[PDB]
This record gives C-alpha cells, sequence and structure tokens, in this order.
C-alpha cells in the first residue's frame, strides 16, 4: 500500500513548527505562542 502515508488527517490548525494539530485556533494560538517567531524584550 503507496498512498504516501505521511500525514494521517487533514486540519486547518496544524503547528507547522513541530508539527501539532488542534480543534479550535484558540488552542492553537496558545501553542504557537512558545514557538519561533517574533518575540522578545522591546524598547517602547
Ligand atoms: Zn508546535
Amino acid at each position: 500500500g503507496s498512498s504516501g502515508s505521511s500525514g494521517t488527517g487533514e486540519n486547518p490548525y496544524e503547528c507547522c513548527e513541530c508539527g501539532k494539530v488542534f480543534s479550535r485556533k484558540d488552542q492553537l494560538v496558545s501553542h504557537q505562542k512558545t514557538h519561533s517567531g517574533q518575540s522578545g524584550p522591546s524598547s517602547g
């Protein structure tokens, strides 16, 4: 059976950073928060 068994299932919220899917964006946001991205000690 060769049908690309990479990524069983598809969802609108799939953290590419590590590779974790969620149910509601909300839950994802809290996850992506601790992931690569523009966030640090700014000046203001
Ligand atoms: Zn992640």
